[PDB]
């Protein structure tokens, strides 16, 4: 097993992987803060204040009320100054045709700001080779999805095996997965785990909750991405230094 | 097998399911059109003049250029006018929480304006928990994507059979499905069926096209979703009413 930083010189290694990588050894930081809020101001005071915190901030672009493309301008300067990646968490899940575009244009111009997207696997593998036609010549990376934190599920077994070997056959724009635990034996690809709390719990609408110890340490994923357990909680800023001790402690016992 | 008139007065027929199937009947048409435009005056343009041919217009709003909610005002006074549904094919496919605020809230307001969207079922039955609390108050429908057109769809087999429980266990917002074919047996439930062309043949990112007469007439689904074979043709009016054509007379004659 190697550390963050060796992972970021690995051969094989996506460019945007390596510096994420970089950065996490830097910082002492696997936590992607999810922030999701529904204020352009709220997002930018969380991305400033948490920022040295983070290792990556989660968007969900389609819920921010007063989205515009200037807004995304101010987050990069954050991302920029206190070194994280943004993750726009788009979950593409159309043919290859349709997406190239929902990435590319639209009013949000995905690709323009963010440094990572994700896609499902289910459409086949030419989901990847339509966002890949706008994202390789834009520089990005892409997350496949190969297992969900919610109830019911269905990305288990034969799925999540082929969303690893569709993402082990187009290395040079999928740089890892969302999913509950290593789901890829290769070191190159980077494992984020959502559905992550402190305490055990869940929400009523099927979301279930691992801590980080039980997702990167037992599970093996590298960064944990947690929204609720710190966005509802009063001091955000302590909030995320909890997870982020947890995630890095636990990073640092698997390594030994 | 029933008419559409006759399907939408069946006992469990959702409202929209029962509009839409009415609609269908008085104008002959079957015909989804895919209007799969950047620009907000060619959206508006194809709706207004191939609305007679059609029940229901297909978008993809985040593909608009200059989408406004004053656009999807004017396209409503047309769905209105001509008669037709409004079908956003967000494919929402998210934890319950968070879809809920992509269907209601962001820049699109989706839930506002979208008569019918849609939704994958690899999450769980949180996805659809979590659209029917805003659908539900707003009178509004769901399809669950069941199968796919795409070259390695992972849509098959037991994915598929979990998709067919979710919308009968949800039957008060979800009234059918995307799918290639029938794949529920209740009358209540509608089969719309994209990868629809005239002619043999593809695209270079995975689509795979079946005819009308194949897809209706063989394989039993009730509403064929066009989007190039008219999007791209020179007069995009004649290329409706060729599918309008071709998808009614194959329905009327698996009715007998
Ligand atoms: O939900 C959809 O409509 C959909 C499902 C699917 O299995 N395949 C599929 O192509 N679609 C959509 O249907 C349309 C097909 O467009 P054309 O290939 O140009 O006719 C696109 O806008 C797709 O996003
Ligand atoms: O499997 C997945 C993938 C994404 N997500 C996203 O991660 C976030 C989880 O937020 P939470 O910590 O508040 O439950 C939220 O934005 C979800 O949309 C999951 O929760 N689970």
């Amino acid at each position: 097993e190697l550390s963050f930083g060796a992972r970021a010189e690995l051969p094989r290694i996506h460019p945007v992987a390596s510096k994420l990588l970089r950065l996490m050894q830097k910082k002492e930081t696997n936590l992607c803060l999810s922030a999701d809020v529904s204020l352009a101001r709220e997002l930018l005071q969380l991305a400033d204040a948490l920022g040295p915190s983070i290792c990556m901030l989660k968007t969900h672009v389609d819920i921010l009320n007063d989205f515009t493309l200037d807004v995304m301008k101010e987050l990069i300067t954050l991302a920029k100054c206190h070194e994280f990646l943004i993750f726009e968490d788009r979950k593409f899940a159309d043919i290859g045709n349709t997406v190239k575009k929902q990435y590319e244009g639209g009013i949000f111009k995905i690709a323009s700001w963010a440094d990572l997207v994700n896609a499902h696997v289910v459409p086949g593998s030419g989901v990847v080779k339509g966002l890949q036609e706008v994202g390789l010549p834009l520089h990005r990376g892409c997350l496949l999805i190969a297992e969900m934190s919610s109830t019911g599920s269905l990305a288990t077994g034969d799925y999540t095996r082929a969303a690893v070997r569709m993402a082990e056959e187009h290395s040079e724009f999928v740089v890892g997965f969302i999913s509950g635990s290593r789901v890829s034996m290769k070191p190159e690809f980077l494992h984020l785990t959502p559905g992550v709390q402190l305490e055990a719990g869940g929400d009523n609408l099927g979301q279930q909750y691992n801590s980080p110890q039980e997702v990167i340490g037992k599970r093996g994923s590298d960064i944990i991405i947690v929204g609720r357990g710190i966005i509802s909680a009063a001091d955000r800023l302590e909030a995320a230094e909890m997870y982020r001790k947890a995630a890095w402690e636990a990073y640092l016992s698997r390594l030994g």
